[PDB]
């Protein structure tokens, strides 16, 4: 094959210094980027209207947060509509999270459409005039982007169609990110619905990942310039076995070690309906995996940081900082945990998740 | 595999109607579908201001051209600003070519976008909200819709990431196209730039063609409710052999024989740059290649329809019926050639106007 | 692409020249290419002992009916050792089926290996110093060979892997046999074992085809110097629903309109365990079918025309009069079917069929 | 999709064990698996005619010397012959290896073949009965086994053709190697033939292993139980532009780190033509190499390991200890060289000798 560099060599030094910054040691990060009608769901959860007001105001009680968050937090992955809004002090958003060292990020896909011909498969999509919108976001002070496609494991599928078209997808967007120095979040998140054991999620995680690679290698993609989004390998929401954070860590780093080239930045796990100690302790477990790790395993939680943060506030302002509080911890437990040194005795024992699916209910 | 039926029988039949209404012997296709941008540089030629007005007097002048070309246009491709456009005696344009026995058609891609990584390739974008845009068209009387993918023969192209990439933009568009009832035509365009020869353009076209047929195959794609829009095979612009309409015709056919399955409704070639003499002439000639053609052999003719009526039309309104009549005398040829019946007065073909490429200048 | 003739116009030719004299109108192919396994189990169904001399004489049997099978049959498939047998008069059996106007044909493939991580699915072997057993074969005075794959339907089978892999290993073997002046015929075999319908062989046939012809292009395969002989679309064996032959027909000529591109020659239908009748009926009922078939649709039958003929013979010598006839019928039978001029005889009694489990004990 | 494991817990831990013992560190591969014809060639250089004693003597040679190359070889690949020859004390070859703590492995290719239709590229042949070979082998004492596959750079190669078809059949040799529990060394030797330069070699191999890769993971491969043996990313032989061993570190580890997973064992590189001490010092530069090495970076030479031995030796009895001084020698720097702990005296040393040449003499 022939080669005509995509990218020149100051090109890959930015995208490579910014995809560094975003994962360096103990730090990891906040997905705040739910569009205005899922950040609807979450305010109506706690009584409060979904207004531009109440989404300006929640997104900054997390972004203004005290500095203890600073050497915690990467980068901030933002809806449109927030990176153009501004905190109570005059300062824009993506300005508030520069000046606590944060990334700012933005998520630039449309959602998901359905795949004709398949059992309830998807695609994304988001591509047209994306370039563009690279171009105005990386002005208005974004330096990395996110894309997220959904892959369900059933009967059927991940069907070959599905596997093929989303990783041809993911790497349409990556490449438009990177001619504009932005780095793309490649997320192809595979769903925890269904029955199926950890093994199966284990399989399923690692041909779609393969798939994935081979796509970002025949579209040209600069590997150093980008971060891996993945979904920890774990069973099925209704699956009837019983499994130790260990194995969880073992299989999911198992699955990276088998598909993901060295040269990848780093790894941001979602935490895909965890509660925020189950996501904190199963990090902690994926980095204390005896297992050679070649990139930064870190987190891009957004209801594992946020859930105790929510609840907290409530809608009212008088219990502003008790909520960041709250959301400040989480970012601290989690920092520790993508260091491999967040305390707790690989806890599962008592502190509950619905086992409803592991009792005799479930028989 | 397992099957998830894309389309029903019902669907399949109106979209197997549609497809053969369009391609019915003697009938083909008139592609009036310039956007604003291309248009004006053709108002331009003659004199005549890009305005709202002139671009809807000139399509009025083709669309309201007399009955004589009622059999020989099966379907009108459309621009977006058209198909909202109404015609003087009051009547909408699609109600106008619906009347007269066509089917309406509308150019539903958003132009080419460079690939990183390639020596100036390009693919198509236009697949987000597509449809939704598809639903509405439907409604507003479109059955048919253009989608355009531009290749390139060069040294190092068309590369497999040009070829993989055009190949699946297509698939995609056409199924979104059928979900919808709407007929897509698969155009997978090979420009004649260069020096090549014809070998080499019948290589590269047969290369894609096998690419896109696959892709399509592995989209779902209902082959029957599609249309095919190649290019004929011939020499690069620039090359200095001199071939005969029967070599191009038998290269052109060739080169499908081998690629498109029977159950495609038909092929309907554009003209790329031919004069409208010659391009009735090789699509006779095409037509009367003694290899079995499984598939309809027509046309698809923008400028190949309108070079004599826009300049007989000179933007002034008293030389309407002397433009009209260009282009119903241009229709008529190509009825009868595509159905191998244009044999002009001394049963043989015209000869090369120019042809400085093949003159000891090109030396 | 970049092309380098893998073939020249004279070799082409000749390709074509021998594809073409094979599936001549009212010709087919006599699959006499049983290895010693599979036609000692023929000869212990009618007693006989499997010895070379049984074998030769059996061949010859068949070789050597009299002048009514000549415009019958257009080739003939043998094994090995049969190329090198001679008939009772001291002549080798490719001159018996040549001076009958027959061309010969070779099975070169080494039967079937097991894919490791599938459900029991395998790919087939015989790639190794297949160059050189061509050449030589051609030196011998065959002109075309045979290459079986195998593939199953089943919940989770074929698999992407299976299909990708049978199809591959197809087109290499089709490579080499076209350099060494040999016509291959192409069979990728999708068994009728299981309870599956008729809409699920259509589906996992039409994919299997696009999958074999994406294969031949990518290894530069000349299509009108090949022959393709698939199974006809039919309902699983364990299926209960009873189908007409009618459907048989529309389901095969569909998939098969789908999917091969009119280049190919013809396609040389294997009966699959059809009974003698059955095979008939259901190949003039393909070419009774209303849709255009622009290739030749015939057989390549093994026992759907020796059945009759190896029961009738039981072994004795005195038999071979009684043999040869009701092979004679069978082939004036097909060459009738393969031109949709078969009038189906039905049935009445018994006329023959194969095996023994559950019927007189004691005789 | 689903799996259907191709291997168990016990077959996958005793592949890992057998590929781990392999690349200890500070082991490598001694590579005497030359055909009769190539080891030929090597005995005529000096002066020794080509027989069975001679090639048995020569690698009693290598396989005999003394104690210090223990902990430098851990394994050493035999051809056919070989691996049933005797020592003079009539212990047989395997036997000698395994006492010395090495592995013993086995070339199972049986050579390359042409693709038609391309600029002279190849495939590699050897898959038939190669599972009942790997059984006698592994009975015979053979834990690993080794298969080459020749791409070269030009104008139009290597093509996609030749990249797919490669990676293919080392997928399917690694498939069946892995079913008699033998571990199957990956070589996709990208020939050093050629003027190009680095970045081109480098680019190649990058889009070259990527494609090996994804073919494995399609196979169901068991990375953990392989090895890779690439070419060293360097300038074509014919390259004028001179280069640093850093800089050959840098493009080979940066390749490496773009395609090659984490799971995988180990790196065995083959030296290439070139000279025992230039193939020592940018193996150890490679190990110096700042960057992240998740895998064994170590060597599998042939050539780089004989050349010295081979003429000290000059078919003289006498001059045995001399001939495996020499190996020794190159054996420990290696050694050392695999760990970044070797250093030179400053120029060239007692490897070069041959050199490079273009059309001299055919021998």
């Amino acid at each position: 094959p022939h080669s005509h560099p995509a990218l020149t060599p100051e090109q890959k030094k930015e995208l490579s210094d910014i995809a560094h910054r975003i994962v360096a040691p103990g730090k990891g990060i906040l997905a705040a980027d739910e569009s205005t009608g899922s950040i609807a769901k979450r305010l109506q959860s706690i009584g409060t209207e979904n207004t531009e007001e109440n989404r300006r105001f929640y997104r900054q009680l997390l972004l203004t947060a005290d500095d203890r968050v600073n050497p915690c937090i990467g980068g901030v992955i933002l809806f449109h509509e927030t990176l153009y809004q501004k905190a109570d002090d005059g300062r824009p958003f993506p300005q508030v999270i520069k000046s606590k060292g944060g990334v700012v990020g933005i998520k630039v896909d449309k959602g998901v459409v359905p795949l004709a011909g398949t059992n309830g498969e998807t695609t994304t999509q988001g591509l047209d005039g994306l370039s563009e919108r690279c171009a105005q976001y990386k002005k208005d002070g974004a330096d990395f982007a996110k894309w997220r496609c959904v892959l369900k494991i059933g009967e059927h599928t991940p069907s070959a169609l599905a596997i093929m078209e989303n990783a041809n997808v993911l790497a349409r967007y990556a490449s438009i990110c990177q001619q504009n120095g932005i780095v793309p979040i490649v997320e192809p998140e595979i769903l925890p619905d269904g029955d199926h054991d950890l093994k199966r999620c284990q399989y399923v995680t690692e041909k779609v990942l393969a798939a994935v690679y081979k796509a970002l290698s025949d579209h040209h993609i600069y590997l150093e310039g980008t971060l891996l989004k993945p979904n920890m390998v774990t069973p099925g929401h209704a699956c009837t076995q019983k499994y130790s954070h260990e194995e969880i860590a073992m299989a999911t780093v198992t699955a990276l070690r088998r598909t993901v080239p060295p040269a990848v930045t780093g790894v941001t796990f979602l935490s895909g309906g965890q509660s925020e100690e189950e996501a904190s302790i199963n990090l902690n477990a994926i980095n204390k995996c005896p297992l050679l790790k070649p990139w930064a395993l870190t987190f891009s939680y957004g209801r594992a940081l946020q859930a105790s943060a929510l609840k907290a506030w409530g809608g009212k302002k008088e219990n502003l900082k008790a909520a960041q509080e709250e959301y400040v911890k989480r970012a601290l437990a989690n920092s520790l945990a993508c260091q491999g040194k967040y305390t707790s005795s690989g806890q599962a024992g008592a502190a509950a998740s619905e086992s409803l699916f592991i009792s005799n209910h479930a028989y």
